[PDB]
């Protein structure tokens, strides 16, 4: 029997079903300042049908910026502009959770505060790219910026920008809160020894790199509530250059037993990048199952069929769908219909206007 299609409580709401969409970075925001825009509430509004609607990443903070037409959550305007986003999601009986980021190292100084250095962990180069804009406002991909390692007493102005950006969340009428501790982003550059380097109570020992994320749990844990917060992790195989190191299945299970703790609303594992790899074992899924108690959604190269697998054996709870949110507005009825899929045209990914964002058509 079909799972897709049941309802699932997720925290403080409940989904009518499964399906989810991922969040999607598609640098479509007002510059200057990082402004959400009714184009982008139209193709939210879309896809409103989708259990639940998880934001593209939206810096917490000026600083949190990286990518030239990412939107912030951070200004009286953006707030002002995401309260129509949502309103337009919830008239359509839909669901949305913000995704709240910081770049961390993924970025480049002239689009810093002050024109400079990015901040980390360490003072690494990200060794990769991110996108900015050309003079004609076009995306184009640019080298990062070698960072500046945080110091010590910076430390408490983070997690106050992950505590006020969920303030300013709930204000602008989202349903939930994910964080971005994936994919080589600030939280993940702590978490992974490859990209932290530090000597201090944020690096070395396993518990000392998850501090900063578990810190930024409590604290908006304590904003709102447990069960309006997720979080996303990347935390088995490599990620625009950050490994998991050595001990990954260990150091995993650990942030997740403490995770688990603070009763948070879900877990969300992003399983590859679009590049893939090898498969979670089917221990591995055992063993996150046995220690979290919320619910679980999986993400990287699904399909329907997979997602039914895994729902089915009692491993996962949900999925989260990228690439095919991006070209089916109605994923869920094509789902559940069996129906062909829309050509994805990856060339309008990033940047860009409505062409390739709010032209896919339903069925
Ligand atoms: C254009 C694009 C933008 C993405 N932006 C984000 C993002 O903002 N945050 C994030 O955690 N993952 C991001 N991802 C990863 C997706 O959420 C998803 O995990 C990935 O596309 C693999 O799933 P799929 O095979 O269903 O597309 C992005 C992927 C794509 C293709
Ligand atoms: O893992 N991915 O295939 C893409 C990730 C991603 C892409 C753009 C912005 C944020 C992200 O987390």
């Amino acid at each position: 029997a079909e799972k897709l299609f049941t309802p699932l409580k997720v925290g403080a709401v409940t989904a009518p079903n499964r399906v989810f969409m991922a969040p999607l970075t598609r640098l479509r925001s007002i510059e200057p300042g990082d402004i959400p825009t009714p184009l982008m509430g139209e193709y939210y509004r879309q896809r409103a049908s989708a259990g639940l609607i998880i934001s593209e990443a939206t810096q917490i903070s000026a600083q949190a910026k990286g990518y030239a037409g990412a939107p912030g959550l951070h200004s009286p305007e953006q707030i002002a502009a995401w309260k129509k986003i949502t309103a337009g999601v919830h008239a359509e009986d839909g669901r949305i959770a913000v995704q709240l980021w910081h770049t961390g190292r993924i970025s480049h100084s002239s689009i810093q505060p002050g024109g400079q250095a990015p901040v980390s962990a360490s003072a690494l180069n990200a060794n990769t790219r991110t996108s900015l804009r050309d003079e004609n406002g076009n995306a184009i991909r640019v080298d990062t910026t070698t960072p500046r390692a945080l110091e010590l007493d910076e430390i408490p102005g983070i997690v106050n920008d992950f505590r006020q950006a969920v303030a300013n969340a709930r204000e602008a009428g989202f349903d939930l809160v994910e964080l971005h501790s994936a994919h080589g982003y600030l939280l993940h550059q702590f978490l992974s020894p490859s990209s932290n380097q530090r000597t201090d109570q944020y690096g070395g020992s396993v518990e000392n790199r998850a501090r900063l994320v578990l810190e930024v749990v409590d604290a908006v844990c304590n904003e709102w509530s447990a069960d309006r917060i997720g979080i996303r992790v990347s935390p088995i195989g490599t990620f625009q250059n950050v490994d998991n190191g050595p001990n990954e299945e260990a150091d995993a299970l650990y942030l997740i037993e403490e995770l688990a703790k603070r009763g948070i609303a879900y877990l969300h594992m992003s399983e590859t990048d679009l590049a893939g790899g090898k498969p979670y074992s089917e221990a591995f899924r055992q063993k996150v199952r046995e220690r979290f108690h919320g619910v679980i959604i999986g993400a990287g190269a699904y399909t329907a069929e997979k997602a039914e697998d895994l729902i089915g054996k009692g491993l996962i709870d949900a999925v989260a769908f990228g690439r095919d949110y991006i070209a089916n507005p109605d994923l869920v009825a094509r789902l559940q219909k069996k129906a062909e899929l829309n050509p994805q045209r990856p060339e309008s990914f990033y940047g860009g206007g409505a062409e390739g964002y709010t032209d896919y058509p339903s069925l």
